[PDB]
């Protein structure tokens, strides 16, 4: 069960991540396939009608189900234990309106599923109601995401928020000298060339070589992270004219762990440029296109299980993540764009996604 349900929440993040970078080509973004899952299953647990049938239907499963609440309190334990180290930091948050009569039983609930409570602050007071949606994340990622966006477009009107936000800078199992970091030319999807400082280290990583539907080879390299617990694989077509998009249309939870099994260490010099990227989302358009269309229209929206006295639906949802990647004979450089995956290996949750086009 703690597995199955790991397996499901990156199923579906895979699914929304393919989404937004269909309308990001040619563009840097970093996505959290785990952490969109977390929000929309708090989420399946406000919603009734057709609009509860939605989620349950692109998710995959149903929150009430025996074993489902506890198997993800599980992996959120197991994500955030003593390994931690200060390398990433999770944070879930719903808000509603404060003079909201809630349905008397969604509290007590909602707190012995995910141990966590929907917020109610009162959007009359626009600029109040934006600190603390952003204040929240501040407190929650440790000071390292401190402002939203998209919290520029909440007002008197809106009724109901849905935000998730995710920082990563994880400690390498092997660490890059600093003495080997030197500026190297990028080759950009349209044929121009960028100068970004690129690492450099001599070690016995793990490489393999598959294949799309199309006929196109891409190669696949395992970085691991301290005690083996995180791994990030660098996803990059053999062919330099072969477009990322190739690679992203046909990710799956099943594929990244046919990566790792199929893997032979082999002594190598890897060259992979340094990129601090930061991606901020709105979730209306994606989650459309996978079926959860009523969730944002204004009457078609059920959120019975909530609040059965005022129509509600979801006027702001996003997702903010940050990623860090530093420091802490045959050669592969890494000098054009690439896909990345930053697995939890224990369970195999796909926890970030990304496509690097400039570093």
């Amino acid at each position: 069960a703690p597995s199955y349900v790991a397996h499901l929440a990156s199923d579906f993040g895979v699914r929304v991540f393919q989404q937004v970078a269909q309308a990001s080509k040619d563009r840097n973004v970093v996505f959290s396939p785990y952490g969109v899952a977390s929000v929309l299953a708090m989420l399946q647990l406000t919603t009734g009608g057709e609009t509860q049938q939605q989620i349950q239907a692109a998710m995959g499963f149903k929150i009430d189900d025996k074993g489902m609440a506890p198997a993800l309190r599980h992996l959120y334990k197991e994500l955030m234990g003593p390994w931690n180290k200060d390398e990433i930091s999770t944070t879930d948050a719903i808000f509603v309106q404060r003079d909201l009569k809630l349905v008397q039983g969604f509290m007590p609930h909602f707190f012995r599923l995910f141990r966590s409570t929907v917020k109610q602050v009162d959007f009359s007071e626009v600029e109040r109601a934006r600190f603390i949606i952003n204040d929240w994340v501040k407190t929650h990622t440790k000071g390292m995401i401190s402002h939203l966006l998209g919290t520029g477009a909440v007002d008197q009107l809106t009724r109901l928020v849905l935000v998730n936000a995710l920082y990563f800078n994880g400690q390498w199992k092997t660490p890059f000298p600093d003495s080997s970091t030197h500026r190297r030319l990028f080759h950009k999807s349209d044929g121009s060339t960028v100068s970004v400082p690129m690492m450099a280290q001599t070690n016995k990583f793990n490489y393999t070589e598959f294949t799309t539907p199309d006929g196109h080879y891409y190669d696949i390299l395992e970085l691991p992270y301290h005690g083996d617990t995180l791994s990030m694989f660098i996803a990059a077509p053999y062919e330099k004219e072969v477009p990322l998009s190739a690679l992203t249309n046909i990710l799956s939870a099943q594929l990244i762990s046919h990566w790792k099994g199929n893997m032979t260490r082999l002594p190598r010099l890897l060259v992979l440029p340094k990129f601090s990227l930061e991606t901020e989302v709105d979730l209306r358009k994606p989650l459309e296109n996978l079926g959860m269309t009523d969730m944002f229209r204004q009457f078609q929206a059920d959120f019975t299980s909530l609040s059965d006295q005022e129509p509600l639906h979801v006027a702001l949802a996003l997702q903010k993540v940050k990623i860090e990647v530093n420091e802490s004979p045959e050669e592969i450089i890494i000098d054009r764009p690439f896909l990345f995956v930053v697995r939890h290996n224990p369970t195999g949750t796909v926890l970030f996604m990304g496509q690097v086009m400039e570093p």
